[PDB]
Formats: structure tokens, C-alpha cells, sequence
């Protein structure tokens, strides 16, 4: 008639609680997961005893729990994320020239490439369940950490997607405090502006940093830097990357709509990698998108 369970939103505390039999977890605790699968029109099974559900932040401390954890306000972001996961717990996360990345499935070349690019970069999250799970795969086991980073970004399994778009909102729950940008605009007189938060690490209409500090167009030009790292983004174009130049740059090849992302990293040689698949070279031309460089601080 009963089996005592484990109820929680962030897997950090646990609640306990003794579960009938007769009814589904839907109509004792609203929308209940296990592992990321829905068990809300499922009843209890004697297997389930002891296991951990996640159920939804319904009252006020749990809404609190969540957003210790999350980061989050927003009230759906638990069963998004749960969502995720039971897709992201089935794929395989092979390393691949030392780095974790993505088997390919469901579209998830632009997550596998965000990921091998924060492995590649220095950033310490903010959220504690980005630092649990991010911790969990870059030891390998990457599943909580991907569903999570669907979640942030407010996208689904299965569903094409943008790299810089992804670093934007992980950027947004990473610390930046350290960080701080400063360009100049040469319309008449000086116009000096102080950027923080993410536009202190990303930039949009041009790949070459150097560039960005020789200025674009009125012209634009970077006059002080202080970060560990920097993100130059353009729209897809043919570009070559030279070995040390660069620490690592999304490749996007196809239309607007259908395309596909491969990851491009600096070791010895220049390496390829594309979810499980890794090619090398000497030299590289193709559709860049996206290039990372290692800065510590720059004055023009
Ligand atoms: C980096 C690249 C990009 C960025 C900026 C301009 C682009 C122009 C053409 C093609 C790609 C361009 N980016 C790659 C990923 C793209 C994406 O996620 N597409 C999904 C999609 C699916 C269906 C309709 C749609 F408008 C968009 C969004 C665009
Ligand atoms: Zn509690
Ligand atoms: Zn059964
Ligand atoms: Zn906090
Ligand atoms: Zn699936």
C-alpha cells in the first residue's frame, strides 16, 4: 500500500515521502520525474523505493531550492530541463582529442561544438547545478550539463540551433566580473564606451580580433580588454585559420535554416572535431562563424 521515495527540485534536498500505491504520482504530487522520464500518469512500483523524483517548485521554499541551484525564476525550467535530459542521459560523450564531446543526434552539432569551446576556455559558472554538472562532464559524463544548457537557452531536443546564441546565455550565468571591454567610435569627437557583462566578450561582425582592434565600420576600434578569453563572431564566410593564431572557432556550412557546425582547435597541428569524428591538417580554410583567442589584457 505505501513505499517511501525521495521528492526534491534541485537533487540537493531531499524530502521524503511515503507514496500509495493506488494512485499515479500526477494526483499525489502533480508532475513527477525519475531520471528525466515522466512518471506523473505512472503508479508507484516497488522498484521505486528509495529512488529520488523530481517533482515541480510548487510551494515557496521550493521555488527558493530551485533558484539556489537554477538561478531561475522561471517555473517551467525544471520540467524543460527534466525533458532534456531524458534525451541527453541516452547520448554518448566520447573524448576526442582530450577533450568530452557529442556523439551526434538530434540536431546537437551546435551544443557539441559550445561545449569542446568551454572546455577550451576559462570560465567558472555561477549556478550551482552549471558547476556540479559541468564539473560531471568534463569528466565524461556530460548528460545533466547538456540538459541543463537546452534548459538556459530555452530550447528543446532535437531542434537546430546557434552557437554564439548558446555562449550568450551560458555566458550570462558565468562570472564575468573580472572582465571589462572598452572600443571608440572615429564621427567627430571622442566616444569612448566602458562594455560589461557578456558584450565584454563577444563581438558581432567580424572574426578577426586583430581587426576589432585595428576597427571596423565611421569607424569602431578596441581600445582595452581584460578578460581570459574573447569571442569574435561573424556570419558565416569563408575564412582561414592558422595554427597559433587562434585558440579555437565554430565551422557552420548550410543555409539560415538546415546547416551543421564543426569545431576547430589549436593544439599542435590543426584539429577537426565533429561529434565523435576528428580530422587533422596543417592548414584550414572554410566557413567560419565563430573564433575563440586566449587574452589576458590588451590598451590600444
Ligand atoms: C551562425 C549562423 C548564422 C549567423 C548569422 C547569419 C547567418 C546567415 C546564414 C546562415 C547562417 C547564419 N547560425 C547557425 C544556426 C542557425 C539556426 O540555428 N537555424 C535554425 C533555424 C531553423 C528554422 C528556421 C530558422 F530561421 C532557423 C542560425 C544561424
Ligand atoms: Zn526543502
Ligand atoms: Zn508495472
Ligand atoms: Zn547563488
Ligand atoms: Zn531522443
Amino acid at each position: 500500500r505505501t513505499i517511501k521515495v525521495f521528492t526534491t527540485v534541485d537533487n540537493i534536498n531531499l524530502h521524503t515521502q511515503v507514496v500509495d500505491m493506488s494512485m499515479t504520482y500526477g494526483q499525489q504530487f502533480g508532475p513527477t520525474y525519475l531520471d528525466g522520464a515522466d512518471v506523473t500518469k505512472i503508479k508507484p512500483h516497488n522498484s521505486h523505493e528509495g529512488k529520488t523524483f523530481y517533482v515541480l517548485p510548487n510551494d515557496d521554499t521550493l521555488r527558493v531550492e530551485a533558484f539556489e541551484y537554477y538561478h531561475t525564476t522561471d517555473p517551467s525550467f525544471l520540467g524543460r530541463y527534466m525533458s532534456a535530459l531524458n534525451h541527453t542521459k541516452k547520448w554518448k560523450y566520447p573524448q576526442v582529442n582530450g577533450l568530452t564531446s557529442i556523439k551526434w543526434a538530434d540536431n546537437n552539432s551546435y551544443l557539441a561544438t559550445a561545449l569542446l569551446t568551454l572546455q577550451q576556455i576559462e570560465l567558472k559558472f555561477n549556478p550551482p547545478a552549471l558547476q556540479d554538472a559541468y564539473y560531471r562532464a568534463r569528466a565524461g559524463e556530460a548528460a545533466n550539463f547538456c540538459a541543463l544548457i537546452l534548459a538556459y537557452c530555452n530550447k528543446t531536443v532535437g531542434e537546430l540551433g546557434d552557437v554564439r546564441e548558446t555562449m550568450s546565455y551560458l555566458f550570462q550565468h558565468a562570472n564575468l566580473d573580472s572582465c571589462k571591454r572598452v572600443l571608440n567610435v572615429v564621427t567627430c569627437g571622442q566616444q569612448q564606451t566602458t562594455l560589461k557583462g557578456v558584450e565584454a566578450v563577444m563581438y558581432m561582425g567580424t572574426l578577426s580580433y586583430e581587426q576589432f582592434k585595428k576597427g571596423v565600420q565611421a569607424t569602431k576600434y578596441l581600445v582595452q580588454q581584460e578578460s581570459p578569453f574573447v569571442m569574435m563572431s561573424a556570419p558565416p564566410a569563408q575564412y582561414e585559420l592558422k595554427h597559433g593564431t587562434f585558440t579555437c572557432a565554430s565551422e557552420y556550412t548550410g543555409n539560415y535554416q538546415c546547416g551543421h557546425y564543426k569545431h576547430i582547435t589549436s593544439k599542435e597541428t590543426l584539429y577537426c572535431i565533429d561529434g565523435a569524428l576528428l580530422t587533422k591538417s596543417s592548414e584550414y580554410k572554410g566557413p567560419i562563424t565563430d573564433v575563440f583567442y586566449k587574452e589576458n589584457s590588451y590598451t590600444t
